[PDB]
RNA sequence: GAUGAGACGCGUUUUAGAGCUAGAAAUAGCAAGUUAAAAUAAGGCUAGUCCGUUAUCAACUUGAAAAAGUGGCACCGAGUCGGUGCUU
DNA sequence: TTGTACTGTAGC
DNA sequence: TACAGTACAA
């Protein structure tokens, strides 16, 4: 009658088990549908769910965001073209066609060939006359005759289209941008992080060092014998490493137990400096930042090289002068290859394969790839001398167009354009009239707070219009509610306290956030008080000795005090509080209670907002406190992220009884002291009452919610079906208690408590009918390893059930607290037959490959648009099929033709599943298919499972590739035998227990070459890959005398022969086995197909040998 | 630890950037190369400077869909479950 | 002309 | 890890 249920939760496998009061699984024969022989087959109450990984939808906002900013940067070149047409018609009519036809082929084109002038003799002038976008720049820029309007055309669309970064706010001046104030800037960062020992630069000269043209390490080099203090490996030789882009080690500094390294590589935008700042704090990620700001404030000054005149356009003339050396320099060694190296001339310069001069230029070789292969070469070579400094610096044939220009600030492409239009205002009219709208299409970006300006349609916009027209550049200031888009914005970006999940989140940087942190640590109070106002409000960085000097020997008149609470510094610190002190110069402004809210709101505004105008427009109201030069300084401020703590915690909740919130807890507690989780859990006090009541608010209510990756919701979901269909199979009856693994515990304990006793009384609020019991996998773990009941991953996925079976005998043994027991768990670990289920999932994603491969006459090319053949622009390949079809036709072959019946399967790929499901039978019928029998149309997803002849089982991975589908039950015997053949030194217990086990694995041995025939036996009936089976028999054979740990090691891997999915390359002692491939789909026309339900208790089998 | 907004620079693809000479030629020698346009998931209609790679998904019967419903028990054994006995 | 075998490919 | 490209058996 009762029974119990065990769960083991994974990110891949949901294993469960259904257990009677005497421990065993019971077996029913379950009822089979279909139009197969058999009607019922015997199957067992234990099994396993497997399913691919729930994916974050981290990579699905990368596409969405790029996809936005090519939408986004087409409309602005569609605004130039709307601007420029009207007056573009009388000069040329079809200039404008021809530019968006340039991608065609000639036979496709409609005009002429040439997209410029159209004529060959004007094409062929403009190229000798500029042969860079940047001559015609510079021309335009340092021009005063009266151009051509499509050359003017070409450069204000060079400039729209790639317009460069807009990191630098306001103009371009050298606060921000000469590298030597930034350094400073670096500098005095360094000097505040620490205080102790710092470095003073005040008569160095950065820009006669970091700008010099020399080569990187000689560069750090010079700037290490600058200072004496300092060496190369040093903290702040790492961070400068850091500024030279390098790829310095900051484990090192900081003494990490694992490496710890960062590069500004050039698609990691120092990204990468999430996994530092989490080990290390986030007290160094300003220095981090300066460093990369300084960074780019050097390949700025690098690639603006010409900026030595200010006699033109800097970026045009630079990149002017870096074709002028690249023409130069190439010429030469042309000529230095030629005349003494004639062999490997070809190789480089015609090869266009082999990473040369013409592999950098035709073929895909990058910059530093195309130095590597030259190297040794100039070594060789003579008269390379001059040539190789240019590969130590960086600047050998140099190409425009690089990595590098993500530094350009779009102010420079600004002040071009700029001195462009004021160049020709007077000869076009139009460029007068539209000078600042050109302009505005140039510098306009959509802010933070506005996100996409959808109507509606949208799940991501939050935007509010004001009016309903379209959105320009020129017009958004008008059209935009900025108050109540901006409010919106806040409404979404507060986090919610994991605590009390209905209330907003303080900013990391908030003052009361900061306070919290420090008393927490120091509770690990008058003299809390005094310690807080004498060092804490007057020092960022404090230690032990600054407390055992300034404050016990100074106050407290103590010569010798021992301290264990703290090792040598405290990581907390009041920065926002001592940041404010020096922006505001008012300090007891902050000393009155009043104005906290007003302290915190600012830190708020700075925390949610990236731009000028609506922090200008929010700190503005509080101007009639404070004003002039404290708001011309914090304006420029910004703050990042979001404490753990709601504002509504943590002075928000009074205790019902003390009268205190958990900061005053923390500032007093009588004569002892007492932390955080303490103050939560304590039951004297209401805050445990108060958050156990307030945590608590449909099934995807709670999983929608809930703080958690998508990779373990997918497995809280299965586990909650699965609850359900073991429910359903049991009569209707609900268990007495459901066992768990493992404080995402407490949820999954809610759901199922929850979704179980629904029934409550008067006076009893929760009748528990079904008691959730959760476990820890330690115990579990430990009652695997005390009493031999040892598992793999590596020979089958019945350890998923078996550890949902040992959850479940655990949990009910410990809920009701050694003979016929152990013998009974024994008996279930070495049960055949387990229920292994593979989730049928539809695939989706990206339909094709990414990499688009150049033309060929095949037609396996998919199309990467309607009207483009991919016989002549090339495509995608490597199409992902969403799920396959089973079809019966008939179909025109051969060349005196006929109608053939045939059977086969057809993958319907992901972009072809809209146009199958709107109609499967013209769809069939455009493939070639006709009579097509509509009502035998099987959909058969990705991992759908067919059996065959003596038992075999294989799993559909495509249309045309299958997988393994059989499990080999190993008896439980051999199991033990192969995990003690393993460890074999690094069991780290009792030496007796040691050799017991020892001797078990050794006078057995004979069983290793018994379970060499059971993996032949296995493997000659279900997998059929017998020429892998003699290498293994050969390699086995030949590898005997090889001892226990070795053979026992690679015997584990000999598994992947024998495990379901694809067939992966294991391999041996020496010996690599390629994997067998099963790539024909022709043996299961004539399979049966299973359909198993998410349990796979219940079946529906289709013989489709009888189909067709 | 989840989620979202705004931007940059590469890369790839086709085309334009007239190749020359010896050549019956399959080709050989030389010259040249750095740039730009267009696309960047096919596309969709509520036509927005929006949306299109996350999450959900065994089979059958109802239902536009949502959603609901659909499958006997005990014992003896075990090569992916078998056999025996009651029951409608 | 149709199936198999082996090796190579895949955005940041 | 499924698909692509080349290379053979009929």
């Amino acid at each position: 009658k009762k029974y119990s249920i065990g769960l083991d939760i994974g990110t891949n496998s949901v294993g469960w088990a259904v257990i009677t009061d005497e421990y065993k699984v019971p077996s029913k024969k379950f009822k089979v549908l279909g139009n197969t022989d058999r009607h019922s087959i015997k199957k067992n109450l234990i099994g396993a769910l497997l399913f691919d990984s729930g994916e974050t939808a981290e990579r699905t906002r990368l596409k969405r965001t790029a996809r936005r900013r090519y939408t986004r940067r087409k409309n602005r070149i569609c605004y130039l073209q709307e601007i420029f047409s009207n007056e573009m018609a009388k000069v040329d009519d079809s200039f404008f066609h021809r530019l968006e036809e340039s991608f065609l082929v000639e036979e496709d084109k409609k005009h002429e060939r040439h997209p410029i002038f159209g004529n060959i003799v004007d094409e062929v002038a403009y190229h000798e006359k500029y042969p860079t976008i940047y001559h015609l720049r510079k021309k335009l820029v340092d021009s005063t005759d009266k151009a051509d309007l499509r050359l003017i055309y070409l450069a204000l669309a060079h400039m729209i289209k790639f317009r460069g970064h807009f990191l630098i706010e306001g103009d371009l001046n050298p606060d921000n941008s000469d590298v030597d104030k930034l350094f400073i800037q670096l500098v005095q960062t360094y000097n505040q992080l620490f205080e102790e020992n710092p470095i003073n630069a005040s008569g160095v000269d950065a820009k006669a060092i970091l700008s010099a043209r020399l080569s990187k390490s000689r560069r750090l080099e010079n700037l290490i014998a600058q200072l004496p203090g300092e060496k190369k490996n040093g903290l702040f030789g790492n961070l400068i490493a850091l500024s030279l882009g390098l790829t310095p080690n900051f484990k090192s500094n900081f003494d990490l137990a694992e490496d710890a390294k960062l590069q500004l590589s050039k698609d990691t935008y120092d990204d990468d400096l999430d996994n530092l700042l989490a080990q290390i704090g986030d007290q160094y990620a300003d220095l981090f930042l300066a460093a990369k700001n300084l960074s780019d404030a050097i390949l700025l000054s690098d690639i603006l090289r010409v900026n030595t005149e200010i006699t033109k356009a800097p970026l045009s003339a630079s990149m002017i002068k870096r074709y002028d050396e690249h023409h130069q320099d190439l010429t030469l060694l042309k000529a230095l290859v030629r005349q003494q190296l004639p062999e490997k001339y070809k190789e480089i310069f015609f090869d266009q394969s082999k990473n040369g001069y013409a592999g950098y230029i035709d073929g895909g070789a990058s910059q530093e790839e195309f130095y590597k292969f030259i190297k040794p070469i100039l070594e060789k070579m003579d008269g390379t001398e001059e040539l190789l400094v240019k590969l130590n610096r960086e600047d050998l044939l140099r190409k425009q167009r690089t990595f590098d220009n993500g530094s350009i600030p779009h102010q420079i492409h600004l002040g071009e354009l700029h001195a462009i239009l004021r160049r020709q205002e007077d000869f076009y009219p139009f460029l007068k009239d539209n000078r600042e709208k050109i302009e505005k299409i140039l510098t306009f970006r959509i802010p933070y707070y506005v996100g996409p300006l959808a109507r509606g349609n949208s799940r991501f916009a939050w935007m509010t219009r004001k009016s309903e027209e379209t959105i320009t550049p020129w017009n958004f200031e008008e059209v935009v509610d900025k108050g109540a888009s901006a409010q919106s914005f806040i409404e979404r970006m507060t986090n919610f306290d994991k605590n009390l999940p209905n209330e907003k989140v303080l900013p990391k940087h908030s003052l009361l956030y900061e306070y919290f942190t420090v008393y927490n640590e120091l509770t690990k109070g008058e003299q809390k008080k005094a310690i807080v106002d004498l060092l804490f409000k007057t020092n960022r960085k404090v230690t032990v000795k600054q407390l055992k000097e300034d404050y016990f020997k100074k106050i407290e008149c103590f010569d010798s005090v021992e301290i264990s609470g703290v090792e040598d510094r405290f990581n907390a610190s009041l920065g926002t509080y001592h940041d404010l002190l020096k922006i505001i110069k008012d300090k007891d402004f902050l000393d009155n209670e009043e104005n906290e809210d007003i302290l915190e709101d600012i830190v708020l505004t700075l925390t949610l907002f990236e731009d000028r105008e609506m922090i200008e427009e929010r700190l503005k109201t509080y101007a009639h406190l404070f004003d002039d030069k404290v708001m011309k300084q914090l304006k420029r401020r910004r703050y990042t992220g979001w404490g753990r703590l709601s504002r509504k915690l943590i002075n928000g909740i009074r205790d019902k009884q003390s009268g205190k919130t958990i900061l005053d807890f923390l500032k007093s507690d009588g004569f002892a002291n007492r932390n955080f989780m303490q103050l939560i859990h304590d039951d004297s006090l209401t805050f445990k009452e108060d958050i156990q009541k307030a945590q608590v608010s449909s099934l995807h209510e709670h999983i929608a919610n809930l703080a958690g990756s998508p990779a373990i919701k997918k497995g809280i979901l299965q586990t909650v079906k699965v609850v359900d269909e073991l429910v359903k199979v049991m009569g209707r009856h609900k268990p007495e208690n459901i066992v768990i693994e493992m404080q995402i515990t407490k949820h999954v304990a809610q759901i199922l408590d929850s979704r179980m006793n629904t029934k409550y009384d008067e006076n009893d609020k929760l009748i528990r009918e079904v008691k959730v019991i959760t476990l820890k996998s330690k115990l579990v773990s430990d009652f695997r390893k005390d009493f031999q009941f040892y598992k793999v991953r590596e020979i089958n996925n019945y350890h998923h059930a078996h550890d949902a079976y040992l959850n479940a005998v655990v949990g009910t043994a410990l809920i009701k607290k050694k003979g016929r027991d152990f013998a009974t768990v024994r008996k279930v670990l070495s049960m055949p037959q387990v229920n292994i289920v593979k989730k049928t999932e539809v695939q989706t994603g990206g339909f094709s490959k990414e990499s688009i491969r150049p033309k060929r006459n095949s037609d396996k090319l998919i199309a990467r648009k309607k009207d483009w053949d991919p016989k002549k622009y090339g495509g995608f390949l490597w199409p992902t099929v969403a799920y396959s079809v089973l079809v019966v036709a008939k179909v025109e072959k051969g060349k005196s033709k006929k109608l053939k019946s045939v059977k086969e399967l057809l993958g319907i790929t992901i972009m072809e599943r809209s146009s199958f499901e709107k109609n499967p039978i013209d769809f069939l019928e455009a493939k070639g298919y006709k009579e097509v029998k509509k009502d035998l149309i099987i959909k058969l997803p990705k991992y759908s499972l067919f059996e065959l002849e003596n038992g075999r089982k294989r799993m559909l991975a495509s249309a045309k590739q299958l997988q393994k589908g059989n499990e080999l039950a190993l008896p439980s015997k051999y199991v033990n035998f192969l995990y003690l053949a393993s460890h074999y030194e690094k069991l780290k217990g009792s030496p007796e227990d040691n050799e017991q086990k020892q001797l078990f694995v050794e006078q057995h041995k004979h069983y290793l070459d018994e379970i060499i025939e059971q993996i032949s036996e296995f493997s000659k009936r279900v997998i059929l890959a017998d020429a892998n089976l003699d290498k293994v028999l050969s390699a086995y054979n030949k590898h005997r005398d090889k001892p226990i740990r070795e053979q026992a090691e690679n015997i584990i891997h000999l598994f992947t022969l024998t495990r379901l999915g694809a067939p992966r390359a294991f391999k041996y002692f020496d010996t690599t086995i390629d994997p067998k491939q099963y790539r024909s789909t022709k043996e299961v026309l004539d399979a049966t197909l299973i359909h198993q339900s998410i349990t796979g208790l219940y079946e529906t089998r289709i013989d489709l040998s009888q189909l067709g």
